[PDB]
């Protein structure tokens, strides 16, 4: 099966990129985003863990998303992942590499006239006030109100180690790309997915997702 990682800091585009990969592959978007808010919903002990730092407002510990992760993925084995935003530290890649093969390893970049901004990973619906914290509690789509379907905002005011860059530039299996325009980088991508996914919507399984079960 394959393990595919998505990085880059917030602002290039990573949350585009993984809701195209999810619907044009049919992969699942897995993020310790994603896994918190089910934890913390459900209360587990490494929910609780998370939740002093969240409710303040400040970082969860690096080891406390490992032992969230390598929790999520052992019982998901069985299959592809789309990792978005993890591992960020060495510690945590080789945490993964000792419970996978990871397969590709996609690094964005900011593209310039977006930095002066320095977006967030807060994204808000002006509206009603709500806040999606990627790293915590993200929306069901990405940019859109889970309530009213409508746009979301990402808030102004990285979590890409050079070290983990190298391990995975070494085992030659990254590829990135410079700060620009999604679009650009997009056929690029797809191209990397297509030679070890096949398209969804060109299967007779049309548009399945590989977890589905009927």
């Amino acid at each position: 099966l394959l393990r595919a990682v998505i990085l880059g800091p917030p602002g290039s585009g990573k949350g585009t990129v993984c809701q195209r990969i999810a619907q044009n592959f049919g992969l699942q978007h897995l993020s310790s985003g994603h896994f918190l808010r089910e934890n913390i919903k459900a209360s587990t002990e490494v929910g609780e863990m998370a939740k002093q730092y969240i409710e303040k407002s400040l970082l969860v510990p690096d080891h406390v998303i490992t032992r969230l992760m390598m929790s999520e993925l052992e019982n998901r084995r069985g299959q592809h992942w789309l990792l978005d935003g993890f591992p960020r530290t060495l510690g945590q890649a080789e945490a993964l590499d000792k419970i996978c093969e990871v397969d590709l390893v996609i690094s964005l970049n900011i593209p310039f006239e977006t930095l002066k901004d320095r977006l967030s990973r807060r994204w808000i619906h002006p509206p009603s006030g709500r806040v999606y914290n990627l790293d915590f509690n993200p929306p069901h789509v990405h940019g859109i109100d889970d309530v009213t379907g409508e746009p979301l905002v990402q808030q102004e005011d990285k979590d890409v180690a050079k070290p983990v860059i190298e391990l995975y530039k070494s085992r030659g299996v990254l590829h990135q790309f410079s700060g620009t325009e999604t679009n650009k980088i997009w056929p690029y991508v797809y191209t990397l997915f297509s030679n070890k996914i096949t398209p969804i919507q060109s299967k007779e399984a049309y548009l399945e997702h590989h977890h589905h079960h009927h």
